[PDB]
């Protein structure tokens, strides 16, 4: 019911940066700078851009000081300067509320569009952009937690397939899905770049960001993240994993930052480029869709999520989901879930694993 | 209270292997070869005897078969054939019971000496053991889940306090423990071979065996193990982790075998072979004590361990803890764990950690 | 001097597939199945079809039994069915033989299109495949060396200028190359996927194959096919490294092939996909530009490669660089480099890096 | 020839420290510090003070400021205070020069031994050690790269079999050799701590240093220091590496700091605490024994070493080899070595493997 646009949309080539308002800009450089390690492309009082190992563009982050901690535009780069016109007159022909600045709305970005989307979530459409150093083999700065890319967002939004078609016409391919055998969708990740996602959607009351992630090489980074964390007494911080995904068998951690913004630290998940690329549905009750050795998902991780701003930095409202709950069918009250189809052996019923 | 002998202890070197009694050999040896990928140097329809990637010894696990599954003997090697002479007399001067046989328990080893040691366990002493082919160049056989080294056994046991004394008296030096501000040692790790432990002692109702431990060469090894269950589809079998240890800095998973004796795999601690090496002690509330990454200590980590047998292959009596329990102090109704000492931001009041 | 055709260029996705002739099946077997892990999804008294642990398609390698190991095919998937048809036209234009079977010419591929192309190497295009279990997350097969995708090919021509551009037009875009100071192009990658390459070229007499490429997950995965080797006592067969690459920056290893066909391992280079992916030229007498660590390139790495087939199975005739070699200007007796540009302290002068002559 | 005295040895721990005199002090902590991420535990204009990621004795490593680069003491922690009294009635037995100082040689150690023994060499025992910071759990420091331990020495003698008798009698136990079918020793590993060696024995002129080893706790450690090495364009000090040794079957890579001292890297050796360890003895021409790879071993690596000085700080006169030279017998010109034993294919004459010959 989000109609289809019959101007032609934009051609996206993968999730760019997220802008994400801080409450307080010094605790939140020491959390993207000093523990994760991310390189700073440009700061001053207000903002801190930053980007990751292998980057040439600006940046893959920007931190933005402000009264309330939010997503203020999570922004996909396209093929070309037209694309931007593109997008432009794709959004409007969804009733859309559109913003354009042909100098940018950060430092290190040009001409851009900035939409009230209608998931409610703050889209930044760009091509322009300042290229920098880029810092693929400059291993005198390497972390042992090194991030190297930015991988993707994830959506917290009330109707999946609602949100899914919207998607798929603006070109993103549906990779894998959860479902049950009722026809309830719970999750959708979706692609552009050729990785199992740029951005996906969890089933929850949205607009809400559910997080921005982070690629690594190798496990054992994200594995020194964790240990860093622990001799920094943040452990706290770590709200779940580290596992190794179902749903994209990714090896994963979830964290917090200062303002409860989630960031994900992910690596290893498998080519999507070809048109007719298998997608894989899992059942809401498999205890590996989610983490593949069986350990429980925590409540906070399915309940929290962060704000959305509107194009004028007001936060979006939330509509409430009305399908059915993940949490609820899995580790609620009344859930379930098994580790293999029809077992008892291995089941948990109303709890966690 | 456990007296310290006159006799001199034996010289022991290291831990060297498990004797678990099971009681379904085939679907023992599918987990312990085919899923654990553990190499065989003997067996036959009653026993099977296994090896990690680099060991010279016959076996560092021997499985038997038999109608009650637990641990019938862990085995220590001592430096030469004359220690296990000592470890007899200096075990008959403790009035334990006490057999020796010449050409060994099980295939593979010689002169060997078994005990029923103060705490309730079954101990073996050995010098004498066949050396077979080390497997530590064999890449053309190496797992992507390596299992590489035995590396410790874990008792569970009613007053560790008293188990310390008596291990260190049998020349086990203590490397880490946990205790609180009221007096109660909660558990203690000691060593004879230079890495953070040979054995070491869980406070908890007693005697049971709470793990057998293999170490890997690097953390992927084990992320692999975990990944290969749930391929399996038998990740119900992983119990804990994987993760960071606090106590021991050691990188670990928890499984269970079919007759739920429960196995780590441990990798990269540290060197303990200074005589001064220092003891660290943490505080039983700390919540990165047992998990340095704060994530929770499932319940039956803390309730669950198998039997041990006396000499006549007999279940030993479970002796029941009358010290606070370490489930209870930091996970119960009444628990409470910390991440900053003092703080209480990252605090766990009446619930385990994360949620 | 190869035009660029007026019909449009085919919309090529990737490198898929390479078929390879083999002179004793079960020795090639042993290989590519026992020794590195492979996976197979066909194979009979002739050929032998496998796949990498994180493939769909039917498969990335067949091995064909035949009198005369080569390269038969260097196979690329293209977006749609409608661009089989586009590549015949294009290479129709080109004034290329062009053999099109609608049922395959290897099981598993449906239409395909084979061509000489016009540096001489047997190119196939294809959509249409046999989808096959995809074993990305079975981990109860997965070896300590998993070869994870096939990530390139990497071809010996005479003019690497005349190569590259004719690759740009037909959608290949340059990620990296080497060059001197005065104007000789030595090697150019070049990519479709967003990856570094999808094939390569490397100055040399030609066309030959210079080898085939499989991706890895991890560096440790590479190091474990090295100790394997040792353990099996084929260490003859590892021709360079492990190491670092200057260009492309992945861990990577070289292997040989009971039949010499030049295997490589390869893994975590860097993200290509934007349109205005930064290019990096690399001067030939950095020795950090092909093992950044300064380890010499073993001078058969210059000179040997694998014979390449017409359509009609005959072995293609060489045709001899000359340009400068890269061997003869680095690694050769009037060759030299550098370790800092500039710097006399860590060059190196009519000798290899570390302190070797060549044999 | 080197008789056992009647007075009990000492009994030693591990290998503690070494006492390197530098040239330039602060190019050299550039190297240790900057470069390979050590952790300073005291410095001045003369001396830095270093030690690893897990160590909490004061030291591992200290650099000392002079006008001639040498090892000045390799240095062995006893069990016991005693301990150091039956070192010197020990030394003293062996006709060798010893100097004891109640307050140390250097910062952090307390009473200590250093002799001049009998192949040489400037050994110290000691037992009292300032007790520092134990950093094994400061992930908040933790480098990609991070040096975790001490591991070894290695000693360049002329005469392994007499050096071999004497640690032995010390209480080393042979673990590993290099032997040919003529009766002659190349080189010999040996331990007290129970990892494959605490020092070793290479045969050449001597008595010279030929390394200090640190390990790491992966192998992805040592390819961050390569990768390190060659972003800041010093891949002209990685002398040999990174590789997996036959002797050891350690992971492993070889540095050159500003001095010409070589610095190994080494990870994941094996289990040697039982007193019946297996001792394997490798044949000199399997040319899988340094490198399971095959990869050749530079000439350097032969021929270079570190100078060593006696307790007056002048250098110890060098006294050549008469024994074969390992060089000569595998990578010189009648030199020979195999893949395979009894196999010509994969064996090479007079040259070096992998496509090498002597620069
Ligand atoms: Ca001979
Ligand atoms: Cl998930
Ligand atoms: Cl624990
Ligand atoms: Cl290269
Ligand atoms: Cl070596
Ligand atoms: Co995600
Ligand atoms: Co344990
Ligand atoms: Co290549
Ligand atoms: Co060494």
């Amino acid at each position: 019911e989000i109609p289809k646009p019959v101007a032609p949309a934009p051609d996206i080539l993968r999730c760019a940066y997220a802008e994400l308002v801080v409450t307080d800009l010094a605790k939140s450089r020491n959390f993207y700078v000093d523990v994760l390690g991310l390189h700073v492309s440009y700061e001053d009082e207000n903002q801190i851009y930053l980007r990751s190992f292998e980057e040439f563009i600006h940046h893959n982050l920007v931190l933005t000081k402000g009264p309330v901690a939010a997503l203020k535009a999570m922004a996909f780069r396209v093929r070309t300067p037209e694309d931007v016109d593109k997008a432009e007159a794709y959004y409007q022909e969804l009733g859309c509320r559109t913003e354009r600045r042909k100098d940018g709305f950060v430092k290190g970005i040009g001409d851009a569009l900035r939409v009230e989307d209608p998931l409610g979530f703050p889209y930044e459409f760009f091509f322009e952009t300042t290229h920098v150093e880029r810092l693929h083999m400059r291993y005198d700065l390497y972390s042992a937690g090194e991030l190297v890319r930015l991988d993707h967002f994830n959506q917290v939004t009330p109707d999946v397939p609602r949100g899914r078609k919207y998607l798929e016409d603006l070109g993103f391919r549906v990779t894998e899905d959860i479902q049950d055998d009722e026809g309830t969708t719970y999750a959708a990740w979706m692609h552009r770049k050729g990785t199992v996602h740029d951005t996906a959607l969890t089933g929850g009351n949205g607009p809400r960001l559910h997080h921005v992630a982070f690629s690594t090489h190798e496990k054992h980074n994200i594995i020194q993240i964790c240990d860093k964390m622990g001799a920094l007494r943040i452990s706290d911080r770590i709200e779940r994993g580290p596992g190794r995904h179902g749903v994209s068998n990714a090896f994963y951690l979830y964290i917090l930052d200062p303002d409860n913004h989630r960031i994900e630290i992910y690596t290893q998940d498998y080519y999507t480029g070809d048109p007719d690329n298998p997608t894989i549905t899992w059942n809401v009750h498999d205890n590996q869709r989610r983490d593949w050795w069986g350990n429980p998902v925590v409540p906070s991780w399915y309940t929290e999520a962060s704000k959305v701003l509107d194009l004028d930095g007001n936060v979006q409202e939330i509509i409430e989901r009305t399908d059915d709950s993940e949490l609820e069918v899995t580790i609620g009250a009344d859930g379930f879930s098994f580790t293999r189809a029809g077992d008892e052996d291995g089941s948990y019923h109303g709890q966690a694993s």
